[PDB]
């Protein structure tokens, strides 16, 4: 047999054998990409017919079998084995394809648990329990014949305006990369051959748009861009060995990502070392002319793609067939054409599908994992205030008001399958509306829970209509307490006022929920008022008005349940602030850590009509039970820059409930060459604890992981103080102290550690 | 005599002989500064005694003699001189102070002209009207004994929160370059013996501050940095031979600017070749310690800002009297030190101080210019909207409301002296008397009204608002006058240190207007502000709108004037105005990706145009645009196009119109604006009067960053866009340009030459 075929051969050789073997036009194939839909008739059954045309000379990727199909599980495993069969069987090669899915949430198509969103993800401050989540999307993937997902986002979230903040981790580049990894780290597993690609986005900048507008400028200078943009990446790559990354659809500085050589090609595979392939983001390739206009047609945007290190077209092949042309033109190398075809290849060996590349369609039955959904969702809810109304007692006649109490839609975040797919809207209509049937209620969950309820709607999270306010204030003057459940409804068309595409300028609740709540204030009943959102809302004129505050991040179909728990104090609420929440938009951005000079207005502080400071900061989350910190110990007290300090903490849950608290540490410098954070978050560990348990937390800190860029932007590690502050958010801190790099400067080359290492042991 | 004292030798002779003869202490001490304050006793006369010890051995400046001391034009004349006495007299080799004062809007300072502020001189268009003043304050700054002026601002605003957004030139790095140079050269002259050195500032990013918080990060990538925030610098420096820089308090992307030798330095002297002093901003050395954190005491801060490229601490020598400690510790280089001052020394033998520092005190009496004031004031006026109530009909009863109708001190901006100084109690209450008031010039103007004050500027107290009611109900017209009180202090809502997140007007203002409006009477809203505010929530209820830039002394004649009609508006905005702030930033030259969010284009609860975009100006008479010509339409990279335009008074009344060119380029290497403003042309037209406005534009004015970050032009097709507005486009065309992909090196011109020339008859 030819050696590519041989799996006894190493995979460096059945790629070369593999290569030389190729025409430019089945090398070229091997770049683009083709939808699920475009290869089914009207049944979702493969047609051979229109595989006769797409796959003839076979194909690098099929662009969402599931997703893109409205097939449940096994009639996807079934198209995408027919896939398979033709591409192996009747091409002349026999190159198989590989599949992407959506999976932020899970996998994005029929039949896939609709897991919490990313910052819901990130507010639980639970690495472990995120590699757990992506554990599971592994096998509902594989399962299906999908070989790569779209996630995770690690871009940095510090302008609440920008419509895919909930799709991010948040603000801190720390925990966003730490989130990131143990998200990588699920998904692929240690052999991707039994794992699932994993996809880091965007790269890089695209949160920090101007104005917080999708698809906007992200003009960031150096420092910034590596210290707080480009470093989850960077951990991702040489931490997480993540085999793909897809570019951001803005430009920085006048460059579209798409287009930039400097950044896909020298920083993240001569710098960092990465082996796996680029993937466009969705027709960024072709939108290099259409709406950045630096290319003057499909072949100019095609160069420029391949040029920046782009290997595969998505979502279907449009410009990159014209690398055939550019090749026999004498416009470019075929050489630089080998060089994608050898990443994608590569990849294609590892994931073992020129061994096998088919599934049991009698095993593509996709396993609920509502487990794992509601372990997520019970940790990442936030209490933000609360004057002592929660938990509620059970006797307690509730007055249940708002939109987003009585419409499971708006529990769904813009990647979750019955939310996404609504971008295309009669039989895909009644296909979803049937498949919402199965979610929970907030209502259900308090029916189920045998509360003593009436419900208000109130109002629509859209629109300026009041008419409903009436029967919402009525039903609260004759309860015992208003819980008011409003926000978001996320997606991508315009009635949605969150998910991309759906910027918000004024951070203000939609429609007049706001109002809503003030209303409702008004009849002098307590409120708690739970926010179901995918962003911070500004609430500047609600907070002093209600009793309690949950935020409850987009939380898919474990949500109902978990709110209840919670109200109730079933479960003690414990997730903490990934992202600062502003007084208001003029006060963007606002976040844990500014410089010296930053958060603030000098020299009198504050705005003329604001603070400077965030209305709830990074890091905030309060408990049922009250957590006291002692016996902070630093040892040792002089390091030299290469050296490990070990930094311990004991908690004690002296209050009378279980609680989880996620115990955080703050690393602040001073006189560095370069000015540096007040304090930024550089670790963090969530611990159990019984009422009266008291444990140690310890947090092991190389210096490697507290190194930062110099006025040469070489990265280093300069003689001098570190402060360390360890507390219960980035202003609740409990406890500080200090130790000293002690030694010459030191230039941090090579591979360095990333993370703190955090603990837990008895006291 | 010494050669240094010999005025036929050459300027380097004499610096390079006085540096020779300098001891150390010398040296560092022509580095520092004293303010004038520190020099007088309790009768605002010069003392000896306080002399002796802060003047012992000479000094670089003299911060403030006259805006620090509350002097009349006269005594501070007087206190120079006799500083200047003791320098030449009594120290061992006798080098004479160089002077600075505040003059942005005219010499701050007892008895000197209250100019409108610069963003009203940038709505003017009119960049010799600009030079004319400050040809004018030149005069008046010699007169005292000032040699060096801290002006003009060159910081390119695009975040009206910032509270220094009045004293910037606005949003568009051509604009302000534009007027920049003007601004400098009528300062300046062309020999400086008989100018002022004009000092830019806040080198550089100082105006995008993280939040619009002042002082915070300026976090700019180095293309926009290079096209929007050092341009007006760079074309001050090469164009207008600009002799004084100042640095910016801010840090970019971690370093401070007071410590940055990469731009003070390498940018400012190694590449474009600037020869002049660089003066710290006050205290900046100082907080590289107490702020920023990267100092660890006064001599590392005074280190750090040396070898950054500062040539004198101001406003007192603070962290560089330590220098002499660094030498002689030997942690710096002597050769450094002497590199400063021969920096120092120059333009003090340049200035003619050695041969003349003295004035002659009878001549110390500073002139009015009050007839400039008001050209400025009324060129600078904008009128953003107007459904036809204005011009006013004299015979209309008023009702005139709000708190800046009344309060002549609210008409000043920051550096203003008599609103500054709020930072002797019946010196400044007698001065402020002596400037006319809104009210006062309604009166003049024959009107019948009556006066309420509505509200405050601050605070929530609606106490006054049934008054204002009241009287409206009974006029025919309210003319609301709100806006800001600014300064530096805690009551003030604009200026230096106040910054606003949500751009509502002040207090309850905007709900003064609203309760007005509801009484169904027309409303005149006059703003009378330092920043663009939010207005979305007034503009349809209110019949016409006038933007009043802070106008000092001359602001309420010109008001009535426009009013009335006895003036046709003619200013035009040099910044955009935002529907609100969570649309920040908004400016007319964005990508083709900004400016709108994809792919729905706008925010959810929120347009991303602007309220009043970029060059939005009304008229009460109509100008009618025609006969685009562009010549010719292939040029080669270094070429020149003439681009001419007729425009045509229509309407009945004379007036002037500001015709503006945009231009647009796609398919160039790298994304660039869909339309920016790269010449503009003020033009006087009697009603059916008609005239060509031509524009020459060099393909050097077009340069722009490619991806290696080199300054190109690049063959392709050129978007021509003029109009009275950046949105009211009038005639559209093209050019291209022909041939290989040309960088530009060396000296380049910066700027569209724009003339007026007779239309075919
Ligand atoms: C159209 O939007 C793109 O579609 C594909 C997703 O993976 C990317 O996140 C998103 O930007
Ligand atoms: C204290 O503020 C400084 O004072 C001196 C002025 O020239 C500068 O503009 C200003 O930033």
């Amino acid at each position: 047999m030819e050696l590519y075929r041989d799996p006894s051969q190493p995979i460096e050789v059945r790629v070369r054998d593999l290569l030389s073997r190729m025409t430019l036009e089945e090398k070229v194939a091997q770049l683009g990409s083709v939808w699920g839909y475009e290869l089914i008739d009207e049944r979702g059954k493969f047609s051979r017919e229109k595989a006769k045309e797409l796959l003839k000379n076979g194909i690098g990727q099929i662009t969402r079998p599931g997703g893109s199909t409205n097939l449940e599980p096994q009639e996807a495993a079934e198209l995408v084995n027919e896939i398979q069969r033709f591409l192996v069987e009747e091409t002349r090669l026999g190159i198989p394809a590989m599949i992407h899915e959506e999976c932020l949430t899970g996998y994005m198509g029929l039949g896939g648990t609709n897991f919490p969103q990313a910052i819901a993800m990130a507010s639980t401050w639970d690495p472990d329990l995120i590699e757990k989540m992506t554990t599971a999307v592994r096998e509902d993937m594989r399962k299906i014949g999908a070989h790569q997902g779209l996630a995770p986002v690690l871009d940095v979230a510090r302008d609440p305006r920008w419509g895919r903040t909930e799709e991010t981790f948040g603000e801190s580049p720390y925990l966003v990369a730490r989130m990131g990894v143990s998200y990588v780290k699920g998904l692929q597993g240690e052999d991707i051959k039994k794992g699932v690609v994993a996809t880091v986005k965007h790269f890089a900048g695209y949160s920090a748009s101007e104005g917080g507008k999708n698809w906007a400028p992200t003009n960031i200078p150096e420092r910034e861009f590596k210290e707080v943009f480009l470093f989850p990446f960077e951990a991702a790559v040489k931490e997480a060995n993540v085999l793909s990354v897809m570019n951001s659809y803005s430009e920085i500085d006048g460059v579209p990502c798409a287009a930039n050589r400097k950044l896909l090609t020298d920083i993240l595979r001569k710098d960092w070392g990465f082996e796996g392939i680029v993937v466009s983001d969705y027709f960024a390739v072709k939108v290099l002319e259409d709406y950045h206009r630096i290319a003057r047609d499909k072949s100019e945007a095609a160069r420029l793609a391949l040029e920046a290190g782009i290997d595969v077209e998505l979502p279907k092949t449009e410009c990159y067939q014209y690398l055939k042309d550019l090749v026999e033109k004498g416009i470019i190398s075929e050489a630089l054409i080998d060089e994608a075809v050898t990443r994608v290849l590569r990849l294609k060996f590892m994931l073992g599908l020129f061994e096998n590349p088919y599934v049991e369609v009698e095993k593509a039955k996709i396993e609920s994992h509502r487990d794992i959904a509601l372990e997520i969702a019970r940790k990442s809810i936030i209490l933000l205030k609360n004057d002592g109304i929660l938990p509620l007692q059970k006797n307690k006649k509730v007055a249940l008001i708002g939109p987003n109490a009585g419409e499971v839609r708006n529990l769904l975040g813009d990647y979750m399958y019955l939310a996404h797919i609504r971008a295309l809207l009669e039989r895909l209509k009644k296909s979803i509306e049937e498949h919402m049937k199965s979610i929970p209620s907030v209502l259900d969950a308090f029916k189920e829970e045998g509360i003593e309820f009436e419900y208000a709607k109130g109002c629509e999270v859209t629109g300026e209509d009041r008419s409903g306010f009436e029967e919402a204030i009525e039903i609260a003057k004759k309860s015992d307490v208003a819980i008011v459940v409003v926000g978001d409804k996320s997606g991508l068309t315009l009635d949605c006022t969150t998910g991309e595409s759906r910027d918000m300028a004024n951070l203000k609740l939609p429609g007049v929920q706001e109002e809503l709540v003030l209303e409702v204030a008004k009849t002098g009943k307590p409120v708690v008022l739970v926010l179901i959102t995918g962003r911070p809302y500004s609430l500047k004129n609600v907070v002093d008005k209600v009793n309690a505050i949950l935020q409850v991040w987009l939380p898919g179909e474990a949500g109902g349940r978990a709110i209840v728990d919670i109200i109730y104090g079933k479960v003690n609420p414990s997730g903490k602030l990934p992202i600062s929440f502003p007084r208001s938009a003029g006060q963007i951005p606002v976040f844990h850590y500014v410089k010296p000079s930053g958060g603030r207005s000098h020299w009198h502080g504050d705005y003329v009509d604001e603070s400077t400071k965030p209305l709830f900061p990074f890091g905030h989350g309060l408990s049922y039970t009250k957590f006291e910190y002692s016996n902070l110990r630093i040892e040792p007290k002089e390091v030299p820059p290469a050296g490990e300090v070990v930094i311990k903490v004991d908690v004690e849950n002296i209050g009378d409930r279980d609680g989880d608290e996620v115990v955080q540490l703050y690393i602040g410098r001073e006189f560095a060459s370069v000015t540096r954070p007040v304090k930024e978050l550089k670790g963090f560990k969530r611990v159990s604890l019984k009422a009266k348990e008291k444990k140690t937390v310890v947090f092991r800190l190389h210096m490697d992981v507290l190194a930062y860029y110099n006025r040469d932007m070489k990265l280093v590690v300069e003689p001098g103080e570190f402060k360390v502050m360890v507390g219960s958010s980035s202003e609740d801190i409990r406890l500080t102290g200090s130790f000293s790099v002690v030694g010459e400067k030191r230039e941090v080359v090579g591979m360095r550690k990333f993370f703190t290492e955090a603990c837990e042991e008895a006291a």
